[PDB]
C-alpha cells in the first residue's frame, strides 16, 4: 500500500480492506491511527466520490467529488487501484482560505 500527502510518503503500515455496496468500491486504509478511507463507483474506469486522509500536518484533508474544491481520478488495473488528486481541508489556525494538498493512493484489495 502506497500513500503520498504533498509529495510526501505516509509510510503507512496499516492494512486495505475493500468492500462492495450500492455500486460503489469502499477502500480503507488501517485504523485509528490512520483513518484513510475512500468512496469509488464498481465501475471502469472507476470514478473517485470522496477520499478521507485523516489529520496530517494539523489538517484534516479530503476530497468530496461536485464541491469544486480540489480533484481526484483513479484507475482500476485489476485489483490495483491508483487514486491521485488534490484534497481540501480547514486551516484550524487561520480559516481565511482552505487547504490544497495533492495525494496519491496506490492500493490492492487482494490477499
Amino acid at each position: 500500500p502506497k500513500v503520498v500527502i504533498d509529495g510526501k510518503d505516509q509510510n503507512v503500515t496499516g492494512s486495505v480492506v475493500c468492500t462492495t455496496a450500492a455500486g460503489n468500491v469502499n477502500i480503507a486504509i488501517g485504523g485509528a491511527a490512520t483513518g484513510i478511507a475512500a468512496v469509488l463507483t464498481d465501475g471502469n474506469p472507476p470514478e473517485v466520490k470522496s477520499v478521507g486522509l485523516g489529520n496530517v500536518n494539523g489538517v484534516t484533508l479530503g476530497y468530496t467529488s461536485g464541491t469544486g474544491q480540489g480533484n481526484a481520478s483513479a484507475t482500476k488495473d485489476g485489483s490495483h487501484y491508483k487514486i491521485t488528486g488534490t484534497a481540501t481541508g480547514v486551516d484550524m489556525a487561520n480559516p481565511m482560505s482552505p487547504v490544497n494538498k495533492s495525494f496519491e493512493i496506490e492500493v490492492t484489495c487482494s490477499t
